[PDB]
């Protein structure tokens, strides 16, 4: 026999490590037992439980049931800037009453990014200019280069982008005579053959998706290069 009231009720290391989304409601459960063995609650507890380094009180704990909630009444759990907050530690304390000893059980909560946020265009609209006599394949648009495009808050995939030209029903043939072949860059190329004697100008529907790894989680924002032609 051992007296080893304060002692995990499991093997696995010392650290509780648990994941949730950004943005949980109140009350969403972390932890559903912490296995601390002993009795917190009741006429004659054995062991008293408290939090430690429980910065801003993001965790409470109901002793009794040794359960962990996230407190978050008036506030978001964000992991996206500004607020950045891609993890949170604690230390469960448990004092044993009847031996006078102290230990503290370390709670690693990290927090997994969600796809909350679209691609944002920095203009409203872009404007690009090609003379009628630039050859199939040049470059005539290169305007989302240093983030003058779309940019997206989330981390990872849920914030990485993807340019891909729209059909546009009040410019047809605008889907036809330019593509982005490197969807990374978003920069326009020209696929046919422009005559100013035609068409003047072309209005272009680009779309931006960020590439989130379930594809119905993807976001998506539009925006309207006009192409002008010069003779
Ligand atoms: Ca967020
Ligand atoms: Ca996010
Ligand atoms: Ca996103």
């Amino acid at each position: 026999w051992q007296y080893e009231d304060c002692k995990l009720a499991r093997g696995g290391p010392p650290a509780t490590i648990v994941a949730i989304d950004e943005e949980s409601r109140n009350g969403t459960i972390l932890v559903d037992n912490m296995l601390i063995k002993g009795t917190a609650g009741g006429p004659d507890p054995t062991i008293e439980l408290s939090l430690k380094d429980n910065v801003d009180y993001w965790v409470l704990l109901d002793p009794v049931k040794q359960m962990l909630f996230l407190n978050s009444t008036g506030r978001v759990l964000d992991r996206d800037p500004p607020m950045n907050i891609h993890s949170i530690v604690v230390q469960v304390q448990c004092v044993n009453k009847k031996v006078g000893t102290v230990i503290y059980h370390e709670v690693r909560i990290v927090v997994r990014d969600r796809n909350d946020n679209s691609p944002t265009f920095k203009h409203e609209s872009y404007y690009a200019t090609v003379n009628e006599l630039t050859p199939v394949g040049t470059t005539i648009f290169t305007g989302f280069s240093g983030d003058n495009g779309a940019t997206d808050i989330d981390d990872g995939p849920n914030g990485q982008i993807e340019y891909v030209i729209q059909y546009n029903p009040e410019d047809p043939t605008s889907n036809d005579t330019f593509e982005i072949p490197l969807m990374l860059t978003g920069n326009v190329v020209l696929r046919k053959r422009l005559n100013y004697e035609d068409k003047t100008r072309y209005y272009v529907i680009i779309q931006a998706n960020d590439r989130a790894q379930n594809l119905n989680e993807r976001r998506t924002t539009t925006t309207t290069l006009t192409v002008d032609v010069l003779d």
